[PDB]
């Protein structure tokens, strides 16, 4: 790794301008956590992360030995300063999420890129369990896309290393399984959570809408199941390329991923094989 100066990560990102992109600034996203500065440091741009001092202390700890393609890279931080930060590689095509919303105008995403989005995903998933790892909060929104659109997991201040059971419980609410909600800490909750990405993969709808039936996307499995509904009615209809065959493949792959009971769903192996069989 490498340390960085506060202000050196000041200026690369013009000063930590707040201001959008495509308004001229250096903002690339906020919420949460802090903001996310574009930099510019010796034509390598990054992407500065700006704030928990365990939280921060665990994404240094776990990226330090975990690289692989699927994963975002850690390149160095920032410890002096007000704020800390962490620097990583800039990812041009931000999350799944926004572009799966095309947020600020984007292109929808061909059925056949967001194969490979969901199978990159489940990659970097694998490699994080066969290292033993948890990574606890698997999501839309932590799914990073680089200039080639290949999907990286990121956002690993929560992850864990490896059923035991937590008195904090954390997660997203709308990803979480039930054992997760109940505060059991294991792998086969990334799983769930992973199964809700594939169904906002598959419909293009975001995992929690208040105005909506049902309000929680996870539930549509169960419409389905019911035959009340079909996953023809779901799949998103901005694309033209997604043949009806490999849909109901991810759905099935899916479907088990949402298991209600951890041990009756497939493990990320598994889940590797049939997406890998898919397009095969």
């Amino acid at each position: 790794f490498h340390s960085f100066s506060f202000y050196e990560l000041k200026n690369v990102t013009n000063n930590f301008d707040e201001r959008p992109i495509s308004v001229g600034g250096n903002k690339m996203g906020e919420g949460g956590f802090g903001v996310v500065y574009k930099g510019y440091v010796n034509n390598t741009t990054v992407a500065v992360k700006k704030l928990l001092k365990q939280q921060f202390d665990q994404e240094i700890k776990v990226m330090a030995k975990c690289q692989h393609e699927n994963l975002v890279e850690l390149l160095g931080f920032s410890s002096d300063g007000d704020d800390l930060c962490l620097v990583y590689v800039y990812m041009p095509n931000g999350s799944l999420l926004d572009r799966l919303s095309c947020l600020d105008g984007t292109p929808p995403l061909s059925w056949h890129m967001r194969c490979k989005i969901a199978q990159g995903a489940a990659n970097g998933i694998n490699f994080l369990h066969e290292n033993h790892h948890i990574h606890r909060d698997i999501k839309s929104a932590n799914i990073l896309l680089d200039e080639a659109f290949t999907a990286k997991i990121s956002d690993f201040g929560l992850a864990r290393a490896s059923t035991v059971m937590t008195s904090r419980i954390v997660g997203t609410t709308a990803y979480m399984a039930p054992e997760a909600l109940r505060g059991e800490i294991t792998p086969k909750s990334d799983i769930y959570s992973f199964g809700v990405v594939l169904l906002e993969i598959i419909t293009g709808l975001p995992a929690v809408d208040e105005h909506r039936e049902p309000q929680l996307l996870l539930d549509i499995k169960e419409e389905i199941e019911d035959e009340e509904k079909t996953i023809e009615d779901y799949i998103d209809k901005k694309m033209n390329d997604a043949d009806s065959t490999s849909v109901e493949a991810m759905y099935s792959v899916a479907s088990q991923c949402l298991h209600e009971k951890k041990n009756k769903r497939p493990d990320i192996k598994k889940v590797q094989q049939l997406l890998q069989e898919m397009t095969a």
